[PDB]
């Protein structure tokens, strides 16, 4: 219907502003872009699935979250990456596992504020009838 095709772009607008919310911050420009396979060629070896706030922003606009749960998936695999790929006692890597921890807990802070639960239970309730 029109009016479920209106609950879709109410998700989206809410979850394109949380995401540029993130990107914004100091803390995590490092999650912003692709990793660049030049500077890191070892990147995709390793991590078989990629992703970056850039590529959500992306993901958002082709339709292809239709609930916050899909959308938080996407937000773990961007932390999971960070914390598989920088796994070392060094400094370097444990500022990164720092700031990928920091993302996660700010999107999940956020959600839980300000996204209503009856809200996130009727984007389910049409998905699971599609
Ligand atoms: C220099 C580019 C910049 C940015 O806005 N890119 C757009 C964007 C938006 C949503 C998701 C991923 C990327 C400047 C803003 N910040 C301070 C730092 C992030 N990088």
């Amino acid at each position: 219907s029109m009016q479920e095709e209106d609950t879709f772009r109410e998700l989206r607008i809410f979850l394109r502003n949380v995401t540029h919310r993130l990107a914004i911050d100091k803390r995590f420009r490092v999650f912003t872009k692709p990793v660049d396979p030049d500077e890191v060629p070892d990147y995709r070896t390793v991590i078989k699935e990629p992703m970056d706030l850039s590529s959500v922003i992306s993901k958002i606009d082709l339709h292809k979250y239709l609930t916050v749960k899909d959308y938080l998936r996407d937000i773990d695999l961007i932390c999971s990456n960070a914390l598989e790929y920088n796994p070392d006692r060094d400094p370097g890597d444990r500022l990164i596992r720092h700031r990928a921890c920091a993302l996660r807990d700010t999107a999940y802070a956020i959600i839980k504020e300000e996204l209503d639960e009856d809200f996130e239970q009727l984007c389910e309730e049409i998905q699971e009838s599609r």
